[PDB]
């Protein structure tokens, strides 16, 4: 799609002041077509290092500089990482929009052992300087498991930080992952993902992160996410394809996500940075080419081939 | 009914410089009447979307904008909802009078699993902000779980919000349901009810939100609230009819809670938004009529089947 | 009893330009003569309904205006309330020495589901600024459960309580009531009454409510509240009298606490307010004529018959 | 022993503006001696009412006053109370160094059921405000149980504490008392009580307070307790002989403590207070002796029983 | 080795007007060499008195003092200590360069009893106002037990202190121990270090301190370090010898953990601070020759023995 400054819709929570910051974010962040395409390179935590080196893993992903090598000469809307991350790097790699990702938690702990919890790493402030010092950070981004025992705490951090960020005209990304005792096998049906949707509006968040829900006897798996995406209102919804799957597979799930589960766009991460830098390179571009230039399955398969390219000034 | 703004009863702790202020929030609020019609939008997060999807739910329920449409296009003394949803959408629906409700949580973590604890989700001044940005906030609102192993944690959450809220001259609405281990079977017992009425009032209320209690052998549901609406005192107790019965039902409940049970008000959310928007504007106009117009529930009905139309009486 | 200006002394925690009004209050509080004639009405919170609706209780005590008629109309000391209650009656009853309740719980959860905790309920700066706006807050009231689990989040919000109440010049009245596992059995021992009364001191309050001792085989209750009256030192200590007894009981009881176990006066709740306003007016003129003004049980129960008149003037 | 003002090792988190006045409460605590003589005073929440009447305890230690009258007769380096018990009296007793003791807790919850924590009572300012009123505070004092589940929370406002008491130029005394589930048999261990020690200097005290080790089958009390007071480096370890026991072994504990176990000197408390005042005077008095002028035991004593009397002059 | 000023890759949280202290502090810490030799003398709160006191430890090491002297007779990249314990003693010891190390515990309370909790002692400020009275503070340390039930209060402590820290132009190492109930058996397993030293790359750390890994069936200690040396990234990973072999050994240790393992330094606490002041200055000695000059173990095991002396080649930091 394409769209232009006016058609942003800025959000009463933004201040008058930030009101034209708030759009060059979303303009830079959505790549000017309302779409967010978003490269998840939180997963150093999340699940130590084993997103990064290992069987089937490209051994240039053992080094994080490759991250931002994709990044770079990749085609991305956002690179979603840690402060820290960003800052060791950022510097050598100045022209991505950077979206931070305030908290973070390891895998060590399994939910059987305890609910999950994810805390906010250092205050707002932190990033402000950091933009402030000449890092083009475009957002912010926060992880709520709902229904953990420590609902509450990522519910009281992630409300407030949205409200902060706002006030910045900074977007705002909520991956919203329902996890805990209380969810069990629920994790990904229908009317989870829808709730969990619901909620980052609530909240006030521009975009909101789910899985996508399993398909059922009634509906597909992209038919159940259209609910997901109507409950989630002028939030944005954005989901991810299978890890696991071929790349054309993976691109289909991503198309269904747009056109039938009414998704504004993607997260992907570990499918691409496990790859080779000139395949990681090619399948952002493919991904880029359904979610922001409308590219069919089959144009975008020609993409990440090579036998095509894709560029965003065309 | 109708009030005129001497008759507003300013508390000490709205000062010198908010008077005004709260003087004309609590009239927006109560429509000039001072009876509070409260339209409840916050199930987003306490129910998920169960409220707002399903069996028996219309379709158009299913986008949040259904509730904004609801809120402009029908008769309401406030709209309740979370700080960010408002955000959202109000920047296109600005003539409405907005109650900022603070804390939310869902419904995912049962009672037996853990006691219940909503979270404030933000300080006040991200709400006074976005009231300096044109929206038109009158007040808040704030759960209270009392007899709840986090109680203390609400307490004073609600405590210090009601203290800075006056401050700031705006209303403030406290839903208060005994929910625990500790509470159980006697959730909705007379006793109860006025005693999370009572309490309300101590934290410095403006309204509280009940349960209605249940009838017992002696008093029936209407005259058992009676003895709440007394213990709440200067706090105006507000109450809901139930979501399951008919029309005619819910609407009589509403007048035996007023003009038996005392209450200044109502608050009404699934029965009024889960109805296609036609529907759910009438239903806000019926309970309007009754809150705000003193309709007998002969004449609400008639409103809310779309036999007579219904507008507010006088503008302050 | 009598006491001027001068013979107040001054802790020297009260700063030097808070001196004057911390010696106004403490005059107001002790009417003139030292002694705390407190009027408890902050049990709407602590016993929700159950103290002013049901059976044995005078119907306008379900209405709470009732509690401020009886503090306008009779004779108190203070009046101990909730920040909210006082805040929504104060400006019609604008002649009366108010306390605020700085911290409340209700009484849902018992001991053996969980310790006890009643929480600070809002900072002193929301007390200040209804001061400020013509409230006659003359002081803080704040209950420790010594012995609960929780003791230490309360001692920590008591100690700091006191420190600023001081600093402000306002007096402050610690309700002391040991409760927990901890302690059961043992809540009203003399030795128990005694650490709370040592306790509240040791804080740096101006007087300490505390549950009356025990008889035991040596020594009655008043006896062995000598003992705790003596451990709070410059603290003064006041205490109650049965809720269930004969008016005459009630004040035999009174003046055995003031002048055989060395209390400073009396907190006094629902033993009033339970009774029509009439009566309500006359039991706390009798009380106060016993704490206040040094009349014998006989005199007082008079004064509760209404065959004489009692107010502080003369 | 004497020290000057020049002798007093400043530490480096005492600032530049506050320098003079750590100097002048060192010496004041110290009695320009370099020992610390402390009375404590903080038992009536610890112990509740359990200290100060009963069974061998004299009536007038039933009185709050009774401390503050010792306090001003006797002869002490700092009287350590809270700050609320400081502030009802302290006008009428300002000629005392007062250390108020930051944190308490009672003692009606025990180990076995709950690990012990004592909290922070107030913040820093409420002390500094009493001191700009005219009350002698020359520091403060806290408790720490290390090995407690709460431990944690100890640590982060010790750590604190110690910090903002420097800035501001006044001492700190850490009461270091290992104590919980983790501890129970081994609370009084020589390698417990050097453990402890070792602590408050990584915390940056003045002062540390510690229980005396038990004796072992190669050493004493006192032989097992210069191990702590070396573990404590330029961190003075004082410690507290038997309670309520005879003059006469006390006093020789405390001369052992010093001169085998290299404390830096006492804290007392019952020992004194629940005396009759005279008596308890006396008693500050003889422990002053060894402490701050280095009398033997024998001499000491004779000033306990008033044979001899003893002064600062 | 040597780097220059221009050599040191300023972090983009490092502000502008701390630009030139952080690259102070960078030189000084490094040595002007980019390679970190870590003091630790924070083991006196850790292990209380059981690294200072008993059998195989030299008398010396009773006393607090001794770690000072060491510090200022041998040869070191920073010392490492509590706040309070810099506090006491910097003043007579001012030509060393100070970290800082912000959190501490006892290890009275065992993980079979409770996960660990290692909490902040007192703010950044503290420290700020310590260096502003003169004390030589480069750095700030903090320690993270990954996997532990309390690893959020730490990564929320951790996270705050390195953004505050690079406002002010300090450096920051993090020891990252993942300890606890879900990690037991696998606390030194290649992949458990390699995720520890991600994590403290993403926190921001200029240095990260773990565990040797073990050794594999695949590869050696050092040849699975490597692996985490890697997911460190612009993060440099120091590593640790064993406390309890023979100085060759200890040394070839550091050696492989450099040339092999891809470390950036070392952090060395009692294997030092256990012997007599003179030996303890002779390892710092050797330790420094291996980490700041390049030295053969055949060299740097001379400097241990005192056949040979060992000082600095380069002082362009000053």
């Amino acid at each position: 799609p394409k769209i232009t400054r006016d058609q942003v819709k800025v959000p009463a929570d933004v201040l008058a002041d930030a009101r034209e910051t708030y759009i060059d974010n979303y303009m830079k962040a959505t790549q000017g077509t309302g779409r967010l395409m978003l490269f998840a390179c939180d997963q150093k935590v999340e699940h130590l290092n084993g997103d990064f080196y290992g069987e089937g893993i490209d051994i240039s992903d053992s080094d994080p500089e490759h991250l931002f090598k994709i990044a770079d000469q990749g085609v991305c809307g956002v690179m979603a990482g840690q402060r820290g991350l960003i800052a060791r790097y950022a510097a050598d790699y100045p022209n991505v929009n950077y979206l931070v990702k305030m908290n973070s938690k390891t895998n060590l702990v399994k939910t059987a052992q305890d609910d999950p919890y994810s805390p906010q790493l250092h205050d707002i402030e932190a990033v402000l300087a950091m933009r402030d010092n000449g890092v083009n950070v475009v957002g912010l981004g926060y992880t709520l498991y709902l229904g953990s025992e420590y609902e509450a705490t990522m519910l009281a951090e992630a409300g407030q930080l949205v409200a902060q960020a706002h006030e910045e005209g900074l977007i705002v990304v909520l991956w919203i992952y329902p996890r805990g005792k209380a969810v069990g096998k629920d994790e990904k049906a229908p009317t989870t993902i829808a709730g969990a949707a619901g909620v980052a509006l609530c909240l006030g968040a521009d975009f909101v992160k789910v899985n996508p829900p399993v398909a059922t006897e009634d509906k597909t798996s992209a038919e159940n996410l259209a609910v997901a995406s109507a409950a989630a209102g002028r939030t944005g919804l954005v989901c991810a394809g299978g890890s696991t799957v071929e790349a054309k597979v993976f691109l289909q799930q991503l198309h269904d996500q747009i056109y039938i589960g009414g998704a504004s766009g993607n997260a992907t991460g570990r499918n691409i940075h496990q790859r080779s830098l000139d395949e990681a390179v090619r399948l952002t571009k493919a991904i880029s080419a359904i979610t922001l230039a409308d590219y069919d399955v089959d144009r975008a398969l020609a993409v990440f081939n090579g036998e095509e390219d894709f560029a965003l000034h065309h």
